[PDB]
């Protein structure tokens, strides 16, 4: 449904694809950020593996080590959406 | 110097008391959430070993995995922290 804007990034574009996709399902199932990233974070544990980490919000700033190839930090309105696992 | 409000922890004390006086001084540091951020990030894989990540803002929500004993989320003033390493 809603366009995102990629702020920073390092995935292979379907898993981009699938992570925006994600964030919009959750969107729309919730309000409350802390339940928004709970939903993204599980989906992508299930889907792609444990173990990934989300953070969902209109304001923060984040200094992150993340895995290479397992990334993305997106807009989707004025809400932002930082994924990734570990490095 | 502030007074933290500490929201979810798993630190020794010593850790965790470090964490705060961190933050506090990359606040009167920075007023730019990714500095401060970058700065709490930075200090702790100094201090205390890589890797950390860590996440400062008024508005946000969060859902990760940490590793056993490092992990804290607080706020000072209306500024939330997260700092941990994944597990």
């Amino acid at each position: 449904d809603r366009k995102a804007v990629i702020k920073n990034a390092d995935m292979p574009e379907d898993l981009q694809q699938d992570a925006i996709d994600c964030a919009n399902q959750a969107l729309e199932k919730y309000n409350i950020e802390k339940d928004i990233a709970a939903f993204i974070k599980k989906e992508f544990d299930r889907k792609h593996n444990p173990t990934w980490h989300c953070v969902v919000g209109r304001n923060f700033g984040s200094y992150v080590t993340h895995e290479t190839h397992h990334f993305i930090y997106f807009y989707i309105g004025q809400v932002a959406v930082l994924l990734f696992k570990s490095g």
